[PDB]
């Protein structure tokens, strides 16, 4: 019996701790694509572009930006499993698994069980899980909360020494990750993070590796003026080539194209304003069902595509944010309430995100260059010259699910 | 006797006249080398006539080699300007015959193999009047050289029927590739001889293309309407150098190494044009030898182009006049009884290429025609961003087929 093959008798939850959301008051639903997995999706794409928006405000325009909220997602959603009472009502209030009409809190981890099966199962594009929960060495560790926070969300509880070893965790966790992570996300808990106050602490992240399906051409490649947020101009290393591409000119000229890795499944989405418009605006005004919309009106098309290369790395600490969005009661030793595992409260929440694009795509660069005889485009095409920020996704197409999203506000150096 | 093995003072032709200039494999690596310049220097008078959009294909080896037979029966001035023309005179010896027998041990290297996937032959033959008397010496060398035999036809009261009767000869030793060497009326009763020459060339993809990650695409000739092409695609370690003003030199090997495709396309902003005018045997040779091997993508398209022409203007712009004139024209050696007013009325050329996943399919035939109709023929098959092909044979430094692929469209 494998996370594949789970039926939500295989996924049970301690009564008189389940949530009940309401009725919601149409369906883009495409050809063989389980309803639930879609479900799921769109309330992750909800939590995806709300959080999203607040950690803009709480940031310079000029400052890039990289999270996964497919990530913090599957976490607090693992924590989420032995959530209860008012601790558990915000717990899906704040990342709308309560979105999912009348859907019950035990049914969300069944759409996890169903969406993770079909997301991280293997040539190229591989992608790889980093949740974990750490919490001290003590008290009961609910081996049912266990037995399933590892055929869902695949990671067990994991006590560490708060206390006598309040450093040497710090550095077990960092440890972890950066292992499972190939090397990508390396300090995931910050310096003066653990002590002996530490209670629990959850550490999210994943890890996304893939090749461009129409690599550009390092002979290609040339510095040119990114225009930033300020008034500013700098030097970066632009990136360009010519091929069908999905594409889709929107609202007041904002530009969407669809870059797609390997395999197809994995694609990166670039949302590029109009020069007059800032990408304040366009971020503001990014809502779940406005870029949902907007995707589903790619049309393949032939276009010049100018889009410079970037490196950006990320940390988090997701306590202060998710408060300020109405999660608390998880954050509080007194209103705490986590009968999965007294006093038992998150003392704090680390994400560390990694993005790296070159001519190849994510793995490391190369140097494959591109021989393209006998084609005559048309004089007049569309052009798309990414100078200027734009944002950043990097989604499952056929399970709709934004797994990264970002802003790359300054790509120079 | 077998005429490749041979040496030198073995063969024993002894034409009719010898022209004199003011170590075997080292005069047939310069033979070849004469024959690059002649390829290179012809391509580019016959661009400069067309369309910097128009297709072009052709055997510079195919018209090489029926002119060396025309220049068997050859003789004073005509005999010297075919050499000049064809720069056989920058090959060693001052002595023409003995150039012959060079062009033979080239040909001996070329279609003579113990086989090798890349299947590459050549067919020769003459076609004389049936009331006519050939002069032996010339029909047996001929015969020897070029293993050319002369077969009868009416010309003088059926010259239909042979002009059918010869371009048939060409589209059997051409697969049914090439099919109409020599057009209509350009044979009469007047007509004496004809000389013809045919090669052809076949090999599979070294590093073959998948059918699979091909796909169709709009193409946009020059004018400003589109028609449908087909890529295809293919990732690998190729020999390629982007060079001059970020011209891309790529090549594409055949199952053997021996004969490769060797592609070049000049930056998308400039044009064939500056390339093209700048086109010689050691320039190519330059590149070919910056050639890296290179981890890269290649996008090719899936096509196939046919391509015909008259070899008069061209060749005459070369200064060879004297053999198209009815005057001075002086081919003795042929009509046994000395006869002297030979001349040649025309030459036709006609070539082939079609490239796909597997491999390519190049075929190429040349027709010297001696006193018939002397008349431009028909046209091509336009388009825009073309590229340079050469479909040569490395261990012999030799161009076997060339041309400016424009228009891939089917
Ligand atoms: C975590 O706590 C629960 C109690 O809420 C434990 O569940 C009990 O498990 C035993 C043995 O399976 C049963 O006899 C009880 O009936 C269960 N409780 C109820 C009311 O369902 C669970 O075993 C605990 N986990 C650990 C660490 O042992
Ligand atoms: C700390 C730890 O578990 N070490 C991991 C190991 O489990 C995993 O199999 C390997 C992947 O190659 O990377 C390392
Ligand atoms: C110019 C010419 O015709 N070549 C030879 C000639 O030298 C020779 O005397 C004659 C006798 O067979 O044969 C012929
Ligand atoms: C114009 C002309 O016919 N003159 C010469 C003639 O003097 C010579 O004997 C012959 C030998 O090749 O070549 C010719
Ligand atoms: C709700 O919280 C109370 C304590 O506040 C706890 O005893 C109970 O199990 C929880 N669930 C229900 C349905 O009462
Ligand atoms: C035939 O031509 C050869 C040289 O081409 C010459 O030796 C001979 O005199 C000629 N004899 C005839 C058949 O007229």
């Amino acid at each position: 019996v494998d996370i594949c093959t789970a039926k939500p008798r295989d996924i049970p939850m301690n009564p008189m701790c389940i949530y009940r959301s309401p009725e919601k008051k149409e369906q883009k639903i495409p050809e063989a694509t389980n309803r639930r997995v879609w479900e799921l999706s769109k309330a992750n794409s909800r939590f995806a572009t709300t959080f999203y928006q607040h950690l803009a405000d709480s940031k310079n325009d000029n400052d890039n930006i990289f999270l996964s909220p497919l990530s913090i997602s599957t976490a607090f959603a693992m924590t989420k499993l032995g959530a209860c009472n008012d601790t558990l009502q915000q717990l899906m209030e704040v990342f709308k698994f309560d979105t999912i009409s009348e859907k019950t809190s035990d049914q969300i981890h069944f759409f996890f069980a169903k969406l993770n099966c079909r997301l991280y199962r293997k040539k190229s594009s591989k992608l790889v899980s980093a949740n974990r929960l750490f919490g001290d060495k003590s008290l009961t560790f609910n081996e049912t909360y266990q037995d399933i926070s590892e055929l869902v969300y695949g990671a067990k509880l994991q006590p560490l020494d708060f206390k006598e070893n309040a450093e040497q965790s710090r550095a077990a966790i960092n440890k972890w990750v950066s292992n499972k992570t190939e090397g990508r996300i390396t300090d995931v808990i910050p310096s003066e993070a653990i002590n002996e106050l530490t209670v629990l602490v959850l550490v999210n992240t994943i890890l996304f590796k893939g090749l461009w399906k129409s690599k550009f051409s390092p002979e290609n490649t040339r510095k040119e003026l990114f225009y930033k947020a300020d008034g500013e101009s700098c030097s970066a290393s632009m990136m360009y080539q010519e091929g069908k591409f999905r594409y889709r000119r929107v609202a007041e000229g904002t530009q969407v194209l669809e870059l797609p890795f390997k395999g197809d499944d994995i694609t990166m989405v670039l949302i590029l304003p109009k020069p007059e418009k800032s990408l304040a605006k366009v971020e503001k005004e990014l809502t779940p069902e406005v870029l949902q919309e907007w995707l589903d009106e790619l049309e393949e098309m032939m276009l010049v595509v100018h889009m410079p290369r970037f490196r950006i790395e990320d940390g988090f600490s997701l306590k202060e944010q998710l408060q300020d969005m109405g999660l608390v009661d998880l954050f509080s030793p007194e209103k705490s309430k986590l009968p999965g595992i007294d006093d038992l409260y998150v003392s704090d929440a680390f994400h560390k995100a990694f993005l790296e694009v070159n001519e190849e795509g994510s793995e490391a660069a190369a140097s494959t260059a591109v021989v393209i005889a006998g084609r005559s485009l048309n004089p007049n095409r569309v052009t798309f010259k990414a100078n200027r920020p734009f944002l950043v996704f990097i989604r499952e197409v056929p399970l709709n699910t934004i797994i990264f999203m970002g802003r790359v506000a300054n790509p120079c150096v």
